[PDB]
């Protein structure tokens, strides 16, 4: 039972964020990677590691967790170093008598103004180098000063990244062996065409925001004098045949030279957002330079205060013959036309056309269709009607445009956050065979009574979350009959008010309907039909409704409200402010569950016996309640059951014979319990046991002779993690009072 | 010593000792006690011996015990010479217990399983002037009929209140004492009224009928109609000497046809619930109306025809007879346009003040109707389609609380349109109303940029409500028409606050010079657009609660550090969740040196400067519960001499300072509960001077309790100035024993 750290093959020590005050002396010898991140330490000797030369990559960032000392040649030792990570340590300098085995080296976030020879130069085996973020937006620093010809010695190096760095200009004798170059907001406002003439190798370059284009930034930004563009030598990119990425995102350009592409045959991404470049875009020379361009993004090149009536696309888009996707947010016009997307229309690979956030208040569908195959139409953040991660993209998030679930399906439309508050009857008429449809937070109203979606019959994921839906109709969403995702969370609009009538009966109409969420919509009434019918249904999501109103003791008839789901094996319950389930609609819940949640209701009580009841169920979720009791007969009600989840509760006393002989659970957890002790019949089991992960952190323990039946069996079964060791703490006494129960002389 | 384990105040003695896992009556109460609270415990037993040394009470609560029966002997009660009211709700009793004192001039039973009221458990109490009977048989409870032995009410001649309501009686008693006010038998089973029913009863201000005959369609409860649905049944001279009815409770009774008969000999009739019976026809003819010149209140709600949704409301023209009408309820009628002429009747009403509209799936109105009226303060709109777990002790019908804000109706005449469709405000949607200080556009899905134009044709307003919308900031002279504007709700308005790439602008604040109170609560907000900071000479209230001052103030952006420096005139300011792990002292120093409030809680924050406190002599309130912070400073009185009230329950300090109380100098008021401490030094109760405390909280700290904690004991024994509330969650972590055990024993 390795301590501190939690161990694994994968050989990796994991001993991040453990209030650690020292790099510990305890670490396995078969330990090659050892990760010591979010902790407090402070200083670093040759002494730290010195009884573990197999070590390939260490990670010390954030330490200590709000500078580290780390003595000349500390590591100097470790002879099979391959990659440190030192990234926020508010390091002065780059430490001396860093090792030659190092292949990466990141210290990202630091106090490192200087980039000396003494530093680096060394470190001939180099292939990643990061030096983003040391002095940026309105932090207290200096100039960066790179020693002339640092990094011409490193002629393996491949990645260097110096973001986030005051620079001025492009530091010369940089290795041809350079695949990718970050020179992101470094200051620098001209590009001569010896800056980047010999990395005949380089498939990436990152010159964003430099010139900045200033106008309502999100962070303290420096614009060239008088908002200038970036000036970048006609010949500056002449030698660079292997690039496929160039990211010029906020560099106040104007105007595109398209002699940029000449030697650029390759180029597959181009990022030109934050620019002022709504001229070139009706116009665009530089279009027919990129033949082979599978992304481009064009967002926010709009005109401060402008609201164009239309977009306007040049002709020469349609020289654009490998586009894959085209990014246009924040152009900002009024209406979209057949006619506006000409250029697009014959482009046989572009799947993609995203135009959110451009305040659109109107839009031809029909144009859609003209095209060869557009797989995802996103228009989200519209007027339509019927603190920044490192290692992160800075000029937008990474996250797919549409869930995947959903885009899985096939031809994707994404209408949400608009104001289609009511959906009329040609709608969706002229558009293509859509798969997956996002209509999310549109403000709609309107009772769905079986035709809203007649045109695009086929959808399979509907997304209509954080709507007003009046469900005043039995045939509601029926035109949808290959339908297998419903989302109707946070509709509680009309759910919430007793006296209108709320119909959910058109869920038995679905006969391939497998997900349906109905989480946030505060049901505690429904009209003339009291049950949820579905032969189909698989997992349904009832989180955030009222069933402790529903399953009121003096009323019966949402007894069976769950039944009728006759091919159910997943349900969540949480959040639904229950204080006990009568035994009647806990036997009513269908028996082919294998998954259940009751977590965070307000339970005093929980029937184990009814468990009986359900020889599928492998998952109970009951965390987050007000349980004291375990049953200590556990065996008897389940041999299915293989994670029990019972952290968050009072559970005060564990009895004796409660594992008992449940050979079929693995987890357990009761983390964050009242447990004082664990007597040793609490743990016997004399069957065969699979139980592999135990969690009791946050548990007071009482640290008298009385804990030592537990540690005894922690050795006794080696088998059984405990995670965080560090976080099972002595309660009592005064002096074990924050003590692990591990440290303590028994 | 300190009461325990009540809490002991004068009233008018009361001890409050609700709420305490209780596994029994305390012997400790204070001789003293008149009036004993025991409600919530785990009570199970009652006996003679309960109440031993206890002669003064005039009063006990028992209610909802155990907590999750209860067992009371004969004559437990009767010792008690000075009781005289006695709650027994909720505790799962299967009979009215024997030999209650003759003291007893209110008891009440509501909510057990109670289905025999008998002569030996009622008749002897002649003193009752209030008898609670209700909620012992109803819905789907397992449950017996309510038998009610002969002339069991008839001997309590001093009987002003009986309530009965949701139990199964099928008949009003017969014989019951004159002197009743008020008769409330709601939900009874009752489908006949007889002529004799009532007859003795000639001082009744009070009769509640409702639920008897139920309207079941679509009802939140299991609802059992009369055969047909029929309406209950009322002999035409049923309430022929009720000469004293002011309250008529009739909802819920199916009724189509009211009998203007009833109401003969009732010129007092001042309040008339109506609810959710079928009166759609009456309401367009009703004879009964011209019967009604002193009534105050009519209430003719949920009287819908199911499957209608007619295109207008009609009003008979015998409205117009009710010439003492204070309000009219008619939400849940349902129709889709309100015109002009449908109110004809209501206009020349004269004392006509709320008039109630709400869940009509109303489309269109014509709001210059408003105007023909005599004084309507209140115009109740909410719930529409306008565009550009029973508490016994509740009403069971509909909620009571008030339907505007008072805050906001205490400024002049209300328009309440939240929760409609009015997405866009255009150039005349206000035309022609009345002279509106208070105006709720809550919840309307608006998105528009508001350009300092569209509340022109209602100048005057004062308080603003515009909470939960989807409100775009993009102009600077924003709702700067109201030039009177006292209070403006932005709260909920996150839409465009939290996409970085649009403009937010927020300088119209500075351009109101009478604004007292704003709210910007849960906007998400972390940047604006060209100014940075709020300004205003007014102001005095901000709340800035759940937003992204994490990001406002990152340590890398100089940009907002003067953020609210320009509110030059504000006391309270809130800035709870706004996920701040620490505020740089800068940005804290360019608070407001006027605070008198800051609540900083909810956040994260992980270390305090008090030294800072030097800046803010006016301080005098600081919340910083719910935080991560570990110290407290030991020089506390060299950085303040104002603050009265400091909050830190929920953190994780498990150490006092030397000295620390008394230190305290102008502290009142100190919350230390939830904490990590295990004990109080003597040092830190050492206080150089005389502590100024009168409350102390510590509940929920993990206290050591061995003989280190004397010394606080002592100082609490000492101090009986210091207060200090929930002794029994004042507890011992260790050793154990005894954890749980208070550290007053
Ligand atoms: C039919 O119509 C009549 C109205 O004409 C209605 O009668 C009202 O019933 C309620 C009880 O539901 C009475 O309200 C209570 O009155 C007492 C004493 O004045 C108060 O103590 C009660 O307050 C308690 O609870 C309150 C909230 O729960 C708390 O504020 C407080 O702490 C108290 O513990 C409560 O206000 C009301 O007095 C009568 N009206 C008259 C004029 O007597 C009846 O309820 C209707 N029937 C149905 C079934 O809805
Ligand atoms: C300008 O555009 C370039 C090219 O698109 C961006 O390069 C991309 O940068 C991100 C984050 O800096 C890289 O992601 C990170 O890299 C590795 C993947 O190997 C992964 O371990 C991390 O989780 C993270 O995903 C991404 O690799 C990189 N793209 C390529 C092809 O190298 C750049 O970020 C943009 N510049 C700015 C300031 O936004
Ligand atoms: C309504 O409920 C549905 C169904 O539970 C929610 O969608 C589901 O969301 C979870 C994420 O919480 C998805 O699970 C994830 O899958 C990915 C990739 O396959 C995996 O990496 C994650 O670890 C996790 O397993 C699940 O796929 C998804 N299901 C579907 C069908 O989309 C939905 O988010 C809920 N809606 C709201 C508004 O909360
Ligand atoms: C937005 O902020 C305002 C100002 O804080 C909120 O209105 C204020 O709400 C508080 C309650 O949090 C009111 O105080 C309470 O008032 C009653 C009446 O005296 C009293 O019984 C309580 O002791 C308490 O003091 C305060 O009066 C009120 N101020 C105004 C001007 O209305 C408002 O609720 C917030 N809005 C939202 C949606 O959260
Ligand atoms: C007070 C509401 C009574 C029953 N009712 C009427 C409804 C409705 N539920 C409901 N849920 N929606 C409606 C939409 C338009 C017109 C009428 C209705
Ligand atoms: C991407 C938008 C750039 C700046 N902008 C344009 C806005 C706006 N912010 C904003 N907040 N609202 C708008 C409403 C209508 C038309 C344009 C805008
Ligand atoms: C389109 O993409 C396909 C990949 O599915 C590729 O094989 C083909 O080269 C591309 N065609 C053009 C014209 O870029
Ligand atoms: C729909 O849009 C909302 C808001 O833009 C987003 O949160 C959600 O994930 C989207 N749904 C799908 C299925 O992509
Ligand atoms: C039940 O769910 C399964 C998915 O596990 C599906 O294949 C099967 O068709 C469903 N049964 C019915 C009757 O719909
Ligand atoms: C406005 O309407 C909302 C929704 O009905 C309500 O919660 C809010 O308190 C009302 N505001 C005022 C000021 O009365
Ligand atoms: C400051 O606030 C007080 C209290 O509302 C008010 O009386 C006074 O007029 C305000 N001062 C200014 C300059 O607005």
């Amino acid at each position: 039972r390795s301590y501190p750290c939690d161990e694994k093959k994968q050989v990796i020590a994991e001993c991040s964020n453990r209030r650690l005050q020292e790099v510990p002396q305890t670490v396995g010898k078969y330990v090659t990677e050892l990760d010591l991140s979010d902790n407090f330490i402070t200083h670093i000797t040759n002494e730290s590691f010195q009884g573990l030369q197999n070590l390939t990559k260490i990670n010390l960032n954030h330490n200590p967790n709000v500078g580290l000392n780390i003595t000349d040649g500390a590591f100097l030792n470790l002879k099979n170093l391959r990659e440190l990570l030192l990234e926020d340590n508010q390091l002065p300098q780059i430490p001396s008598g860093l090792p030659e085995s190092l292949t990466e080296l990141s210290l990202i976030q630091n106090n490192i103004y200087n980039i000396t020879k003494e530093g680096i130069s060394r470190l001939i085996n180099l292939k990643n180098l990061y030096l983003a973020w040391n002095c940026y937006f309105n932090k207290v620093c200096e100039k960066t000063n790179i020693e002339d010809g640092v990094f011409e010695t490193l002629t393996n190096l491949e990645l260097l990244s110096l973001s986030f760095n005051s620079l001025s200009h492009v530091p010369p004798k940089l290795p041809s062996s350079l695949r990718k170059l970050f020179l992101s907001n470094t200051q620098i406002k001209y590009i001569s065409e010896e800056d980047f003439k010999g990395l005949i190798n380089l498939t990436l370059l990152d010159l964003s925001g430099n010139c900045p284009r200033c106008f309502n930034a999100p962070f303290p930004c420096v614009p060239c004098d008088g908002g200038a563009s970036i000036n970048i030598d006609r010949f500056a990119f002449q030698n660079l045949t292997q690039l496929r990425y160039l990211n010029l995102s906020s560099t106040s350009l104007r105007k595109i030279n398209a002699a940029w592409f000449k030697n650029m045959p390759h180029l597959k991404v181009l990022d030109l957002e934050f620019n002022y470049l709504v001229g070139e875009i009706a116009s665009g020379a530089f279009l027919t330079m990129l033949p082979r361009l599978e992304i481009l993004d064009l967002s926010f090149n709009y005109i401060k205060g402008s609201y164009p009536q239309h977009i306007n696309i040049s002709r020469n888009f349609s020289k654009l013959l490998s586009l894959r996707a085209l990014h246009l947010r924040g152009y900002v016009f009024q209406e979209l036309r057949e006619d506006d997307f000409q250029p697009l229309m014959q482009l046989p690979n572009l799947s993609t056309i995203n135009l959110g956030i451009n305040f659109i208040k109107q839009i031809d569908f029909k144009l859609f269709q003209n095209f060869s195959n557009l797989e995802i139409i996103y228009l989200s953040e519209n007027r339509i009607s019927p603190e920044f991660d490192p290692h992160s993209n800075f000029y937008h998030f990474t996250r797919p445009l549409i869930k995947p679930q959903c885009a899985a399906y096939g031809k994707a439309l994404d209408l949400s956050l608009n104001s289609i508050f009511f959906i009329g009857p040609n709608q969706f008429e002229n558009l293509p065979d859509i798969a997956c449809l996002n209509l999310s937070a549109n403000s709609n109203a309107q009772v769905l009574s079986g035709t809203e979606f007649s045109a695009i019959p086929h959808v399979k994921y509907l997304d209509l979350t954080n709507n007003r839906l009046d469900f005043d109709n039995a045939s509601a969403l029926t035109e949808l009959s290959d339908l297998e995702v419903l989302d109707l969370s946070y509709n509680s609009h009309y759910f919430r008010i007793a006296g209108v009538t709320h119909h959910l009966e058109f869920i038995q109409n679905f006969t391939n309907l497998k997900v349906l969420n109905l989480s946030h919509n505060n049901i505690y009434t429904l009209t003339d039909k009291y049950n949820l019918e579905s032969k189909s249904l698989v997992e349904l999501v009832f989180s955030g409704n009222r069933l402790d109103i529903l399953w009121n003791d003096d009323d019966n008839r949402y007894i069976s409200i769950f039944k009728g789901l006759k091919n159910l094996t997943r349900l969540d319950l949480s959040l639904n402010r229950l204080k006990h389930i009568p035994n009647e609609a806990f036997l009513n819940l269908p028996a082919s569950l294998t998954e259940l949640h009751i977590n965070d209701n307000m339970l005093k009580f929980f029937n184990w016996t009814l468990l009986q009841q359900f020889p599928r169920l492998e998952l109970l979720d009951l965390r987050g309640n007000k349980l004291l009791f375990l049953t200590d007969s556990l065996s008897d009600f389940t041999s299915s059951l293989r994670t029990l989840l019972l952290s968050h509760n009072r559970i005060s006393h564990l009895p004796s014979g409660f594992l008992s002989e449940v050979s079929s659970l693995k987890h357990l957890d009761l983390s964050s319990n009242l447990l004082k002790t664990i007597n040793k019949s609490a743990l016997e089991t004399k069957t065969t046991t699979k139980l592999s992960m135990l969690e009791l952190h946050g548990n007071p323990f009482e640290c008298t002779c009385d804990i030592g039946d537990f540690r005894r069996w922690m050795d006794e079964h080696l088998n059984v993690k405990i995670p965080r060791l560090v976080d099972v703490i002595c309660a009592s006494p005064g002096d074990q009072r924050g003590k692990s129960i591990v440290s303590l002389e028994l």
